């Protein structure tokens, strides 16, 4: 196995949302036989952001995911060349977000190459006004798309008043190496969670737990 059961995590994301520029770098530690990840990130240009951090947090690597025996691990599979995953994020209000990553390895070490690109908030919305307080844990349908593994998720973050805020995202996920062959059909359970954070989510800690199965308990 390329890949070690304590693996570090480096990260740049470059974005803009609705005209707002932003660079932020990420450093953390991750278990990816246990499905476990935990970063910091430091916003280093274009703080304090004006919308609502929440939107930006599932682009900050399904590496990370507990897959038992009985189903394909693409991810694992993947290193050490690595791939790439490119993810349409559609909100309830009109929003829309296109995000992307590509994953490589050195090392002990992932580096990420995160890209992110949002339009069409709401002036009056809750992401410009920042009235999200998380996301709630979801469940990734992963299956073949036209020779291509696709993942769709139907959430939601909570707001400011016992509200939702629903989001669709499909992501395609894409191996380096040609002939990294393509999982059967399954799921893959996400907890995405803030640990900490300074007043204007200039420094925050992030964690997420996820573990694939094939629906049965």
């Amino acid at each position: 196995s390329a890949i070690k059961p304590d693996m570090k995590i480096k990260l740049r994301m470059e974005g803009n949302v609705n005209g707002h520029h932003f660079v932020i770098d990420g450093d953390g530690t991750g278990k990816p036989f246990e499905g476990k990840q935990s970063m910091d990130l430091e916003v280093k240009e274009g703080g304090p952001l004006p919308f609502a951090f929440d939107i930006l947090t599932t682009a900050f690597n399904r590496v990370f995911a507990k897959y038992p025996d009985n189903i394909q691990d693409y991810f694992k599979q993947s290193f050490p060349k690595g791939y790439s995953w490119e993810r349409s994020l559609t909100f309830e209000d009109g929003g829309i977000c296109n995000a992307r990553n590509d994953i490589t390895m050195e090392g002990d070490t992932f580096y990420n190459k995160v890209r992110f690109y949002g339009t069409n908030f709401p002036a009056n919305g809750p992401v410009m006004q920042k009235k999200t307080l998380k996301w709630e844990p979801s469940t990734e349908k992963m299956y073949v798309r036209d020779g291509v593994l696709t993942g769709d998720v139907e959430t939601a973050l909570l707001l400011e008043g016992n509200a939702h805020y629903r989001c669709d995202f499909r992501t395609t996920y894409k191996a380096k190496e040609k002939g990294v062959k393509l999982p059967g059909a399954h799921f893959v359970d996400h907890c995405i969670e803030i640990l900490s954070h300074d007043k204007d989510y200039n420094k925050v800690k992030l964690y997420e737990h996820a573990v694939a199965h094939s629906g049965l308990p």
